[PDB]
């Protein structure tokens, strides 16, 4: 029996339609396959069954990642639940339905939650539909505040090797561009790019952004990003095997060189995979990137070897 389900709020940015909602309303989740949520008193209950159901969602089988050492950080979305299982049957309340990793961490740090977190199974049903079921929420909690670090630390890495430029500038290429990465439009109407950024940070912006607003975009970048890396034959093997932080080296020299580029170092990426960072170390050190910017393959190559932020860490929050 689940403990204290209908306490405390849900986080949900999806709204489904004095009334009826005392009665049982049943909904499957726009977007995704095999989510289907049961919604009595206004709360999204989320419930498995070994037998086949009508309301009730398949099983799920549980994901690879580490509990203790693992990280969601490249994920967009991601479900939390809390509840309880016992053979052939799992319910859980979703305390939050497909939020950013900070918004989670913000959510399940409410008092009024604290009730009903501190007596059930706390688990992340992620957006591949498998999910990492956790010992606590204090264990929870720190392993969402080591995926946001991650996610924080990458702007910083990016805002160093690359630059972070606070006005709309011109990309080698020509193209009116803004913040690290992004690209406002390829039209040569200045114009134009005020209007592009004027709607991507809906605000009247006259051309300039917070440090914030350029973190919101470069966000998507990276989105971007590992949505063309996993794409890619040569790239996925790579980073499927990569952990969070070599993953944000790997991600930079995307950032820098393309897909394309990236996926060139035949070597060098064979000796990532293999685990073996010294030689990856040496054999990229032999390219022309390494001479054209020294500094930031030397920062890149210094993480893929290290596997942590040694070459970054004084430059951080700066």
């Amino acid at each position: 029996v689940p403990a204290f389900l209908f306490s405390g709020s849900t986080l949900s940015s999806y709204r489904p339609n004095s009334i009826t909602i005392a009665l049982p309303h049943y909904v499957d989740l726009p977007g995704r396959s095999n989510f289907k949520l049961m919604y009595i008193m206004g709360f999204p209950i989320d419930t498995e069954m070994e037998k086949d159901s009508e309301y009730s969602n398949k099983i799920r089988q549980e994901s690879k990642i580490s509990k203790t050492e693992g990280t969601v950080s490249y994920e967009q979305k991601i479900t939390v639940e809390t509840g309880q299982e016992k053979d052939g049957v799992k319910v859980y309340r979703v305390m939050v339905l497909e939020g950013t990793i900070a918004e989670s961490i913000e959510h399940l740090d409410k008092k009024e939650n604290e009730d009903i977190l501190n007596n059930n199974r706390n688990r992340i049903v992620l957006a591949d539909n498998t999910v990492i079921n956790f010992d606590n929420i204090s264990q929870l909690k720190e392993f969402l505040r080591r995926s946001v670090n991650i996610v924080v630390n990458i702007f910083e890495m990016l805002r160093i090797d690359e630059g972070l430029r606070l006005k709309i500038y011109k990309d080698t290429e020509g193209y009116y561009t803004i913040g690290i990465g992004h690209l406002l439009t390829k039209s040569p109407s200045l114009n134009a790019a005020k209007s592009e950024l004027d709607k991507a940070i809906g605000r009247n912006t006259n051309g300039v952004i917070t440090k914030d607003e350029a973190e919101k975009l470069f966000n998507q970048d990276v989105d971007a990003a590992v949505r063309g890396i996993l794409r890619n034959a040569k790239l996925k093997p790579v980073y499927d095997s990569l952990d969070a932080v070599r993953r944000a080296a790997l991600i930079n020299m995307v950032f820098q060189m393309g897909e394309t580029g990236v996926a060139g170092f035949t070597n060098s990426l064979r000796m990532l995979q293999q685990k073996r960072w010294d030689e990856a170390a040496v054999n990229l050190a032999k390219s022309r990137w390494y001479n054209q910017t020294p500094n930031r393959a030397k920062r890149v190559i210094t993480t893929f070897r290290t596997g942590t932020w040694d070459a970054y860490k004084n430059l951080f929050e700066h």
